[PDB]
């Protein structure tokens, strides 16, 4: 019965908790802004500190986890949305790829689109090199940006958007259930083996990108997660 | 998009939005008991009144859900916990057996353990004839109390537990997780084609049942519901 | 090494280890409700029948105690919750002042807000005569609602809250941390000196109360004590 | 508010929310052995991998914190028990002193008993060149093993003992709740500014030793946390 569990219903830099890549920033009503919107191909990530050890080559046995978050995606003049923002899961060692050019790498994969982690996006922007949907989605990358699976959906500027993504260990599904402004929920989910994908530990968080002319600002307001791992 | 969902931080007798089967009671607290104590083969269960659209043969579209709920379940001398909980779904006709020997059934099913419903069930008590596994478990049943899947759990007499079920209809996979009061969490999840086990129309609701010897506080604590249909 | 110490999980009427005063009553799950919803301007106290000797005027020494208790305040419609709930120290002669009017009173003072006790208190209701706080607290009483020292808290309703305290006879400090469902502690601190402001002998208890338009519910769901005083 | 928060009912390799140091080892019943029955001036100390901030040197305020932890220690033919075991806090480069003899330092100071900490320590032996009340004791140390003051405490062998820790950031008041096998309580309570002796961030820990003749067996076997920090 190994357990791990934080919650923020704010942020403050300097908390050790916290890893920060990329330009993020901490506003001063405790909302993580994941990139700035100054710099071209911008790109900002935020990782929980300790890293969980997800899964076990001693037992054979995987966590399950609830987790659930709160972000909100908001309109600039004279831009065209960023393409968005991507919960993942990767190996600890992981910093912002080399060379990153934002845009649909979303921060955490390369060029072609790829890169070693499994997570949940919001997309903002269809980008035909990665075979985007023509519109806004939320889909189940597992180390790619070519999501293994899509579900059509819709950013709402300066609307706050309630997720809670459920991993069972059992079935190795992941779940994830989207909560919008109006009240309308969408859902997705998709068998991951993250045994046989990601290192025993891991590392979670948060990931935006952007590009030129395609700019906006992510907001991460608040994060609750709970990983149990089975000892026995 | 049709979109049904509502919220209870506490329940009243009289409450045109809930209907009250068996030996249910609302306590001063704003809690729903669900078994009485003095009674043989007790049977209690709440059902959220107005019906819910959950598939349309028109569209051929089932419908995705998000809920969570809390309970307790309080010990009693000189009576064996009985026999546990269950959130289920049902015709929107559904009463109690007529006849229900309380018991395993858990006010769902017959003395066969069989019944027309899907749900989730905390069971406390080992009941050999309906194949149930030697410990305090959590299961999936579909028309039988003789679940599709069990996993470990264990019930913390005068613990409240908190749990959260999501419905993916794309993939149709019933999640759920269940957080003990220690911080552990506990997930089963599973595949359960809903348009082919229930009508259109059903009804969400909670049932408890207890037995002779064995009998135990059953408290639903609070309930919130969403549900989302696509109409195209 | 004369040390008084019982542990309750759940309570029941007659047992003659509590002694019950004013409009208390014990709920199907062993929760005492100390107030009456419907009667204006409530009092219920629960006390521990056999009293405790806090310090002796032979030895001059002081005990020391270490309690923990869960309680809970759950709202109502359409009154405002009412006053908070107050772990007190007094007489073993004590009882409801002879004319309680209720509300920030507490069931402890009188209408100046004096009395004859010490308690560590949980108001959510800002009475401007005993110069309280404009928002939820957690403060020290002695001999008087009006509190010594206070902290800002918020009573969430519906949740379960866990409450530690400790005192120190050798530095005569009160140490409360109370531990809010989030997870998030609130502490208090205050030096009492107990040898001069009760008798030898007094008896530790709970008490709430309500008001005309204020009124919520108070639970308490259990409670451990022990205390140590030596003799030498 | 910013809240860190763990819970271990057990321990095991692996976990990297803990870190290992000296000669601690983990028994298959998931309890901490600190030290090794068959080395001299034997050390080990455990502590939460993750360095938790305890204040702000920008808003200036101090952290509260309530932990509670149980452990047990045993005799052993034919060595005297050694000498005890301390729960510390200190910067995150701590390490065990270079040339550490062990036993007075508890694995926290250097030969004269100096070193960079806070903690409570569970002495069972007298060293007189700390300056050890002549009897078992407890005792909180600032700096040095040579507490800043202390309290008569037996420490009966193979008896579990469970501790209560409050800091109350506001009054820099940390008091010391400890349960005893046979149910009498011991408190103590100092006065420790952490702003003026800790860095903002900081680990915690557990920490034992031993020497040649003096040796017994030092139990950790659980152990929770929790601090919270106001920001603003
Ligand atoms: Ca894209
Ligand atoms: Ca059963
Ligand atoms: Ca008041
Ligand atoms: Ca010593
Ligand atoms: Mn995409
Ligand atoms: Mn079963
Ligand atoms: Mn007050
Ligand atoms: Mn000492």
């Amino acid at each position: 019965a190994e357990t791990v569990s934080f919650n923020f219903n704010s942020f403050s830099e300097g908390n050790p908790a916290i890893n920060f890549q990329g330009d993020v920033t901490v506003l001063s009503n405790g909302n993580i802004q994941l990139t700035n919107l100054n710099k071209v191909n911008s790109v900002g990530r935020v990782l929980y500190a300790m890293p969980v050890r997800i899964w076990s080559s001693a037992t054979g046995n995987v966590a399950s986890f609830l987790t659930s978050f709160s972000f909100e995606m908001k309109d600039i003049k004279d831009y065209d949305p960023a393409d968005g923002i991507i919960f993942f899961i990767a190996p600890e060692d992981t910093q912002i790829p080399a060379g990153s050019i934002g845009g649909g790498t979303l921060g955490v994969s390369d060029t072609k689109g790829a890169g070693h982690f499994v997570g949940v996006e919001f997309d903002t922007y269809s980008n035909s090199e990665y075979n985007d949907p023509p519109t806004d989605h939320v889909g189940i990358d597992v180390n790619s940006v070519d999501s293994v699976k899509t579900v059509p959906w819709n950013s709402v500027s300066g609307a706050v958007v309630k997720v809670t993504v459920i991993y069972d260990s059992s079935t190795k599904t992941l779940s994830v259930a989207v909560t919008n402004d109006n009240g309308d929920i969408t859902t997705i989910a998709q068998v991951v083996d993250l045994k046989a994908k990601l290192p025993e530990r891991v590392k979670f968080g948060f990931s935006a990108s952007g590009s030129l002319g395609g700019r906006q600002i992510h907001l991460i307001r608040s994060w609750s997660f709970t990983s149990t791992l089975i000892t026995t």
